[PDB]
RNA sequence: AUGGAGAGUUUGAUCCUGGCUCAGGAUGAACGCUGGCGGCGUGCCUAAUACAUGCAAGUCGAGCGAAC
C-alpha cells in the first residue's frame, strides 16, 4: 500500500557517563508509492518503532510529481546542501540500474522513464534535501502555461 | 528546448556567496618503451638555421647561305 524505503540505520557510539549507549537512527523514505520523494529519520531504541516514528511525524515533506506522456516534464537540478541530483528523461517502457546515490526518489514514481541523479557526496542527509529542491522547482505543462497566462501551445 | 550543472574549502557537523587543488574527452606531438600485417595521409611543428651541389626549359624555314 505504501513503498517505504528503509536505506540504513545509522548507529552512534555515545561516549557519555554510561558504558556505551546505543542509539539507532533508522533512516526510511516516506514515499506514498506514486511519485513523491519522502524522507524521515528516527532516534528510538527499537528500529521498527523508530522507522514508523519518522513516518508519522514526517509524511508531509513529499511533493506531487506529475508525468507528461511517459517522460520527465523538465530536466530539473538540485542546489540544496552538498549532495546534488538531476532529472534525466527516458522512454516510458524502460528501467533503472544500480551504482551512484539514493534510489528511493524516482523508484517511488512508478514510470520507469526517469534516471536518479545525485553526485555531491555519500552523506545521505544533504543529498536527499537537494532532490526535494528540484522536485518542488519542477516545471509542468500547465504550471508554466499559467506563468505566461496565454495558451498551453504558445510557450514551447 | 534530444533538453549543462562532483565535492572539499571554514567550529567538533554546519548551510550560504566565492575561487580553483581535484570524477573527462581532446592533445598537427614527442616521449621510458613489450610499438605481429597493412590500404591511406602529415611530416626542420624545434628553424626567412648558414652554405659544396646535382640545377629555370628549349626550339624553330608554308619565309633564307654546311659536309649533307
Amino acid at each position: 500500500e505504501f513503498e517505504e524505503r528503509v536505506v540504513t540505520i545509522n548507529r552512534v557510539a555515545k561516549v557519555v557517563k554510561g558504558g556505551r549507549r546505543f542509539r539507532f537512527t533508522a533512516l526510511v523514505v516516506v514515499g506514498d508509492k506514486n511519485g513523491r520523494v519522502g524522507f524521515g529519520t528516527g532516534k528510538a531504541q527499537e528500529v521498527p518503532e523508530a522507522i514508523k516514528k519518522a513516518v508519522e511525524a514526517a509524511k508531509k515533506d513529499l511533493v506531487v510529481v506529475p508525468r507528461v506522456e511517459g517522460t520527465t516534464p523538465h530536466t530539473i537540478t538540485g542546489r540544496y546542501g552538498s549532495g546534488s541530483v538531476f532529472m534525466k528523461p527516458a522512454a516510458p517502457g524502460t528501467g533503472v540500474i544500480a551504482g551512484g546515490p539514493v534510489r528511493a526518489v524516482l523508484e517511488l514514481a512508478g514510470i520507469t522513464d526517469i534516471l536518479s541523479k545525485s553526485l555531491g557526496s555519500n552523506t545521505p542527509i544533504n543529498m536527499v534535501r537537494a532532490t526535494i529542491d528540484g522536485l518542488q522547482n519542477l516545471k509542468n505543462a500547465e504550471d508554466v502555461a499559467k506563468l505566461r497566462g496565454k495558451t498551453v501551445e504558445e510557450l514551447y
